[PDB]
């Protein structure tokens, strides 16, 4: 189930890939979180494509 990733994130925000580096996410939807090594961006899994994104558009579900 939550193989991927127990603590999953929900995105506030629609954030456009602006590299094959970064993810698209919708506002609403919800991301797997993977690594959060700073405090500005996250690594989070986006239905294929693994990111970062700016932590100031995403909500932890906890």
């Amino acid at each position: 189930m939550d193989e991927t990733g127990k603590e999953l994130v929900l995105a506030l925000y629609d954030y456009q890939e602006k590299s094959p580096r970064e993810v698209t996410m919708k506002k609403g939807d919800i991301l797997t979180l993977l690594n959060s090594t700073n405090k500005d961006w996250w690594k989070v899994e986006v239905n294929d494509r693994q990111g970062f994104v700016p932590a100031a558009y995403v909500k932890k579900l906890d």
